[PDB]
């Protein structure tokens, strides 16, 4: 299992303009298009992403470059981040892959602002982190991801995923 597969479990892949979670305009693997409510406005930044015209559709290999995309920017993005970085280089690879996936799902900003969780994940204190990570607006809109990333950072193995 890699950061790939598991964010292609929690995802999905839609080939055509969807809602997220959030209401959001989306394709493709989790790809956020725009948070405006016009399905014009987001049909417009999907021409822009891909370099053609769409008209609200795509192939799996636009889906998949899109996907690379951002797998590569979350990354960096941690990379970039003081505090994200710290985190990153004291974890082990299993639980690195858990530190991405929220990070491609909830962005740079939103991942920063979790400190308690954090320190606690950098003291390497799992189980505690996996509870306190549980106290979250994120946890409580969408509980089945959420306890799939906690659990990958309370056990260190890709046991949530080897079900699905």
């Amino acid at each position: 299992m890699n950061i790939f597969e598991m964010l292609r479990i929690d995802e999905g892949l839609r080939l055509k303009i969807y809602k997220d979670t959030e209401g959001y305009y989306t394709i493709g693997i989790g790809h956020l298009l725009t948070k405006s409510p016009s399905l014009n406005a987001a049909k417009s930044e999907l021409d822009k992403a891909i370099g053609r015209n769409c008209n609200g559709v795509i192939t799996k290999d636009e889906a998949e470059k899109l996907f690379n995309q951002d797998v590569d920017a979350a990354v960096r993005g941690i990379l970039r981040n003081a505090k994200l970085k710290l985190v990153y280089d004291s974890l082990d690879a299993v639980r690195r892959c858990a530190l991405i996936n929220m990070v491609f799902q909830m962005g740079e900003t939103g991942v920063a602002g979790f400190t308690n969780s954090l320190r606690m994940l950098q003291q390497k204190r799992w189980d505690e982190a996996a509870v306190n990570l549980a106290k979250s607006r994120w946890y409580n809109q969408t509980p089945n991801r959420a306890k799939r990333v906690i659990t990958t950072f309370r056990t260190g193995t890709w046991d949530a995923y080897k079900n699905l």
